[PDB]
């Protein structure tokens, strides 16, 4: 008799949402990038002595699918709002697009702000490319500051590619889902 909770992930195209969900749920890292249209995966986790049957709702980051995405939002217990550290613009798009959308359709649902691809923070090619545009990989303090700005439940960083931090994202999201207030 496990408790069911619904998790929805949102954020810019190619920022790492599917790989995060599939590494967590299957311990596989998909090797070919296919933009998502709509999926709903199953997973299980135990948090604070509670066994949870998680539904993981994967959404399209591409704005081509903006009209379909809200079909995923009803009755959500926790949102993962993702950006990637190699893409400062993916962080800018958090307040520009993702926060207004989720506030419209998911009022009062806890949000975990998640920095994906943390393995790229030190990558020399990423650094070189961003420096040409007078940018840098997203710093932890800037991610945390965005989390405070947008009133997120928490801020966490991970790499689906190495698995660093992945378990903690889902433990914290599950705890947020369990404490959701009405
Ligand atoms: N270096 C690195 N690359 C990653 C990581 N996670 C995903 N990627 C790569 O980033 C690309 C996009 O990853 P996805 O997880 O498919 O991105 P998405 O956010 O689901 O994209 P949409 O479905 O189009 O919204 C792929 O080439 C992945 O292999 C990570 O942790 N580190
Ligand atoms: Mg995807
Ligand atoms: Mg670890």
């Amino acid at each position: 008799a496990a408790i069911r909770k619904k998790l929805v992930v949102v954020g810019d195209g190619a920022c790492g949402k599917t790989c995060l969900l599939i590494v967590f749920s299957k311990d596989e890292f998909p090797e070919v990038y296919v933009p998502t249209v709509f999926e709903n995966y199953v997973a299980d986790i135990e948090v604070d002595g509670k066994q949870v049957e998680l539904a993981l709702w994967d959404t399209a980051g591409l704005e081509d699918y903006d009209r379909l995405r809200p079909l995923s939002y009803p009755d959500t217990d926790v949102i993962l709002m993702c950006f990637s550290v190699d893409s400062p613009d993916s962080l800018e798009n958090i307040p520009e697009k993702w926060v207004p959308e989720v506030k419209h359709f998911c009022p009062n649902v806890p949000i975990i702000l998640v920095a994906n691809k943390k393995d790229l923070r030190s990558d020399e090619h990423v650094r070189t490319e961003l420096a040409r545009m007078k940018q840098e990989p997203v710093r932890t303090d800037d991610g945390r500051a965005m989390a405070v700005r947008i009133q997120a439940y928490d801020y966490l960083e991970c790499s689906a590619k190495t698995k660093e931090g992945v378990r903690e994202v889902f433990e914290t999201a599950t705890r947020a889902a369990l404490q959701k207030r009405y």
